[PDB]
């Protein structure tokens, strides 16, 4: 029993992570077969962020000025190339704890966790969201460019952010590992401001099954409703519009608990137009909207990693 | 930026999960050199958890009827004791992963990440705090006995608590690591009932320091209080009473933020008198109880572990 925001383990992970350093800069990198992927904003002085031309930074580096360290060991760069907003540093030394892998770019809305590292070495890991607007409310201090966000199937990490960049409301913005920010984000330091945050509404469904599952069932109303007209209550509280896909999606939570999706829509309409009361929800005072289907499907029937 | 609930890097916890099988039970174990910790309840069968006599069910058992496996390899078990409420399994090989390590017994009030695991297998990670009445509010579902809750400190592993039992209410009780029970609870299926989960009181003004750091300040108040009448409030919604030492460990966070320990307080009790007026705070609707003075500190700082 109990529900928790919950990470994926990290190990796997925190064998990839080094230490890259260009001129004064030092951020991480991610060390996969003999690359090293990094934010290719390493190579930008202090001078540089407001209007970096990254085309004309690179042509005054060669291989010999990316210092790459693993642990307490000189990493060789042999070879490097700018892709998008990282750089690969292609290293001589194929990395021995490299897990098996894939590059994934998510849709907002979906979750993963972010092991946050300083000068190359893991210092905590959180869970995270894709928000609409497409940045992510994580945890970042200066040094932490290159902590990457991840998922596990299994043995498999998918590999699907890259933190680049703070924006002045504290919100966080980065890379998919190809180099192509999420959202309409730059690497200048200009002015970029986030959009509505908007309310995933289908995950904040499944935290409601999550509820009920765990015992937390006050909020189960007697009503019920329509996708447009659940959807017209969602767009005033600046909620996603609930799609079929999205009915579709429940459906496994739906069918382990026996409430129609339709029914939740209802509880959930209920809440948004009196709020809670003063009551909680699986410890919490507001509807969390960070766990997907998948996530509370895992957690609630305990899926491990090999 | 940002604060989020962060659990330390799990790798290191990782490779000492194993798989413990005794006869038609299976749960995780923790391989340490060459020892095996894991509960002593893997021993019992249904029928046997109402009133277990451990020291009568472990005459029936032998070295090889303890299977152990990490990964696809089975462990050789050369002997086996139990102490207190945990079995140690020594096999024939130290487990070359093992970490630097300590066993703690923490306090309550203080925080560790747990490291879910399934079948040996790890599942996930996220962070807890032994509360006051000696349980946790975790997330475990049937075998995830002998997952392990653990603190980092650069590259030793403060090892302090391992999964033994779920209670009735949904909320979780385990041991230290020399097998002794937090609080009353026993390794029997029988009536333990938790006691009052009071607030941790420093970690909630830690937690408002935190805010502070990161931009949410409307809860300051022009008004400051002292530890006794503090403390007359405390007792009303069954907050911890705040002492001098609770104080002075505040001390480096309200030297960086410049408000005084008592001011602080003075802003907690109007938040406890009025309510939060649907206003958050770190993103959250109440008031966090699960962040340490430590944890801030090293959140807002950046440490990393080697
Ligand atoms: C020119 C591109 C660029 C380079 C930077 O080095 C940079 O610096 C920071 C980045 C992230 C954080 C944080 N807390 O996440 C803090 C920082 F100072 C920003 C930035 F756009
Ligand atoms: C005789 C001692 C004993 C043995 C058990 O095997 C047991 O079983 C469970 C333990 C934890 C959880 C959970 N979700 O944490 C679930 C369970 F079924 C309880 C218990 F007291």
């Amino acid at each position: 029993s109990g529900f928790r925001k919950m990470a994926f383990p990290s190990g796997k992970v925190e064998g990839c992570m080094v230490q890259v350093t260009c001129g004064t800069t030092t951020l991480n990198g991610l060390w996969l077969d003999d690359v090293v992927y990094c934010p290719r904003h390493v190579i930008c002085t202090s001078e540089d962020m407001l209007n970096p031309n990254y085309e004309d930074l690179l042509i005054r580096k060669s291989n010999h000025n990316f210092l790459v360290q693993a642990g307490n060991v000189q990493l060789r760069v042999i070879g490097h190339s700018m892709q998008n907003c990282v750089l690969k540093l292609k290293v001589d030394t194929a990395n021995p704890k490299t897990p098996k892998y894939k590059f994934v770019r998510i849709q907002p809305g979906q979750t993963f966790s972010v092991l946050a590292c300083y000068n190359g070495s893991p210092s905590g890991v959180y869970q995270c969201a894709m928000r609409p607007n497409f940045t992510i409310k994580g945890s970042f201090l200066n040094g932490s460019c290159g902590s990457v966000g991840f998922n596990i199937d299994y043995d498999c990490v998918s590999f699907c952010y890259m933190h680049h960049m703070e924006l002045p409301t504290g919100v966080h913005a980065g890379t998919d590992l190809e180099g192509n920010f999420y959202g309409p984000f730059v690497d200048r330091q200009t002015a970029q401001a986030a959009g509505t945050d908007t309310t995933i509404t289908v995950n904040v469904l499944a935290w409601l099954y999550a509820a009920v599952i765990n015992g937390d069932r006050w909020f189960l109303n007697r009503f019920t409703t329509t996708l447009n007209d659940f959807n017209l209550v969602a767009m005033k509280y600046n909620y996603e519009p609930l799609t079929q896909d999205h009915v579709d999606i429940l459906g496994p939570l739906s069918a382990q608990t026996g409430i129609a999706v339709l029914d939740m829509c209802a509880s959930l309409k209920e809440l948004l137009q009196n709020g809670m009361n003063g009551r909680t929800i699986l410890g919490s005072a507001l509807l969390e909207d960070e766990f997907t289907p998948f996530d509370v499907v895992r957690q609630c029937s305990g899926v491990t990693f090999q």
